[PDB]
C-alpha cells in the first residue's frame, strides 16, 4: 500500500541510475543515517545469479582500500538486493569526459593505485577477472574518497587458492570466453584457467588504451562472439608489445612481464610498482591526485 520499495529496515530504493544495467542499479538513501548508497538488484528470477556470491566475496575481502564497503544483502520485491556505499564516475566515464585520452601522469596515478588493489585482491585469495575502464570508479565529492580509484563488481570473481587444500587452482583449458574481450590477456583468449597474471595483463593492456586513445584490436566485427574473440585474440598476438607501446617503454616492461607470468606464480607487485613510480618520479610528477578529470564536472546521481 506503500508503493515504496524498501531494502532491508531503513533502505528506501530509488531512481536507476548509470548507463546499461537496465534497472540492475539504482540510488538509494539510508534513511537512518540520511546518506545516499547504491543499490544493486537482481531479479529472484535470474537464470545466472550472481549477486548474493558477489556479495560473499565483499565479505570475503573485507573492509579494505579501494573496496566500496557493502552495508545490506536481502531481498527486495522480486529482487535479491545489494546495498552498497555510493562511489562517484568510472575510469570510462572520465575517460570520455578527457576526450578519450589520459595523460602519462593520469595513468601512472591510476596504474600505481590498481596495481596495488589488484595485490589486495589477491591477498584475499581472489583473482577479479573483469577488467575494464568501467569498474574501476572514483570516490565522492567530499566523502574523503574522491581521488581514491576504487574496484568494483566481483561477480566473474574466483577463489584461486582452494580453500581446503590451501592450493593453487590446478592449470587447465577449454574455458568458455564470457569476460570482456578489449583488455583481456592474450591467455585468456586461448581458454586458459585465469590466474593472478591475468588480471596485471588486463590492467596492462587498459593502461595502454588510456594512454593511445585506443587498443588496435579494437573495431574487430565477426559472425559470432567465438570468431570476434578469436579475431582480437589473433591481433593482440600479432600487435608486438614495443609497437603497441611505443613511446612507452615502462608500459612495455610491465606488459612483457606479466605476459611471460607462469600460471602459478606470484607477481613481483613491488617490481611492477616501481617500473612506474620510478618513471612517475622522473618525469618530475608529483603524485598530488590531480587528474586530468580535475575542475570538470562529474556526473552525480545525486
Ligand atoms: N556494483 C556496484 C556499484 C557500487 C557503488 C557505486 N557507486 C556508483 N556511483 C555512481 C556515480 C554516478 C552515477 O550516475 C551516472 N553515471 C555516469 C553517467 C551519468 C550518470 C547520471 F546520469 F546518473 F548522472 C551512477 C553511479 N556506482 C556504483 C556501482
Amino acid at each position: 500500500g506503500s508503493g515504496v520499495l524498501m531494502v532491508g529496515p531503513n533502505f528506501r530504493v530509488g531512481k536507476k541510475i548509470g548507463c546499461g544495467n537496465f534497472g540492475e542499479l539504482r540510488l538509494g538513501k539510508n534513511l537512518y543515517t540520511n546518506e545516499y548508497v547504491a543499490i544493486k538488484l537482481e531479479p529472484m528470477k535470474s537464470r545466472a545469479p550472481q549477486l548474493h556470491l558477489e556479495y560473499r566475496f565483499y565479505k570475503q575481502l573485507g573492509s579494505g582500500d579501494g573496496i566500496p564497503q557493502v552495508y545490506y544483502f536481502g531481498p527486495c520485491g522480486k529482487y535479491n538486493a545489494m546495498v552498497l556505499e555510493l562511489l562517484g564516475p568510472s575510469l570510462e566515464d572520465l575517460f570520455d569526459l578527457c576526450d578519450r585520452t589520459f595523460s602519462l601522469k593520469t595513468v601512472l596515478m591510476i596504474a600505481i593505485q590498481l596495481i596495488s588493489r589488484m595485490e589486495y585482491v589477491h591477498s584475499k585469495n581472489l583473482i577479479y577477472r573483469d577488467v575494464k575502464p568501467e569498474n574501476f570508479l572514483i570516490g565522492r565529492p567530499g566523502n574523503k574518497t574522491q581521488q581514491v580509484i576504487h574496484i568494483i563488481d566481483f561477480g566473474l570473481a574466483k577463489e584461486y587458492i582452494d580453500p581446503e587444500t590451501k592450493k593453487h587452482i590446478p592449470y587447465r583449458e577449454h574455458k568458455s570466453l564470457t569476460g570482456t574481450a578489449r583488455y583481456m590477456s592474450i591467455n585468456t583468449h586461448l581458454g586458459k584457467e585465469q590466474s593472478r597474471r591475468d588480471d596485471l595483463e588486463a590492467l596492462g593492456h587498459m593502461f595502454m588504451y588510456f594512454l593511445r586513445g585506443s587498443l588496435p584490436w579494437q573495431g574487430l566485427k565477426a559472425d559470432t562472439l567465438k570468431e570476434r574473440y578469436q579475431k582480437i585474440g589473433d591481433t593482440k598476438r600479432a600487435t608486438p608489445i614495443e609497437v603497441l607501446c611505443e613511446n612507452f617503454p615502462e608500459m612495455a616492461t610491465y606488459l612483457r612481464y606479466v605476459r611471460r607470468l607462469d600460471f602459478f606464480e606470484k607477481p613481483d607487485y613491488d617490481y611492477l610498482r616501481k617500473l612506474f613510480t620510478d618513471l612517475f618520479d622522473r618525469k618530475g610528477y608529483m603524485f598530488d591526485y590531480e587528474y586530468d578529470w580535475i575542475g570538470k564536472q562529474l556526473p552525480t546521481p545525486v
